């Protein structure tokens, strides 16, 4: 493979993080080789193993990660309000250069929506994050979130924003 990246999927317990991973590959981790611009990027995506339901997430989970999905549940504002803390954790325990794509998950549960597309998209813009709404149940935008994250990493490598020899 031309690139090897450790990826996270972070956010509140119950937001669909493990289902996003399972949808993307098919669980402690998963790996999948994706083609971006004729280059194979091998992703090793670490699952939190439910630890965030019970305690702080171990810092060894974040360490060395190049990219992350930051996930909230569109039906739960409480998960949405938690995003800054997860993002700060990602940037402190992984690195300030982790590429993070915001995912409003459970898009298929639009009737019971509590977070608007537009307030979430403003959050992303304000925080230098790409944004998509996703469903792990149907699969809508799941592959694309992972692809967008990987694609952004390679663009920043290409433009000299990210030093690939330090990743
Ligand atoms: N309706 C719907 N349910 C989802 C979606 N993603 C996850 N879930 C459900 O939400 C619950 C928790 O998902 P899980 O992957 O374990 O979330 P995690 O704790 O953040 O890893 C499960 O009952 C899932 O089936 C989705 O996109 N739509
Ligand atoms: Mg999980």
């Amino acid at each position: 493979s031309d690139f090897l990246f450790k990826f996270l999927v972070i956010g509140s317990a119950g937001t669909g993080k493990s289902c996003l991973l399972h949808q993307f590959i098919e669980v402690e981790f998963g790996s999948r080789v994706v083609n971006v611009g004729g280059k194979t990027v091998k992703l090793q995506i670490w699952d939190t193993a439910g630890q965030e339901r019970f305690r702080s997430v171990t810092r060894s989970y974040y360490r060395g990660a190049a990219g992350a999905l930051l996930v909230y549940d569109i039906t739960s504002r409480e998960t949405y309000n938690s995003l800054a803390a997860w993002l700060t954790d990602a940037r402190t325990l992984a690195s300030p250069n982790i590429v993070v794509i915001l995912c409003g998950n459970k898009k298929d549960l639009d009737p019971e929506r509590e977070v608007t597309f537009l307030e979430a998209s403003r959050f992303a813009q304000e925080n230098e994050l790409m944004f998509l709404e996703t469903s792990a149940l149907t699969g809508e935008n799941v592959e694309e979130a992972f692809l967008k994250c990987a694609r952004t990493i390679l663009n920043k490598i290409d433009s000299g924003e990210l030093d690939p020899e330090r990743m």
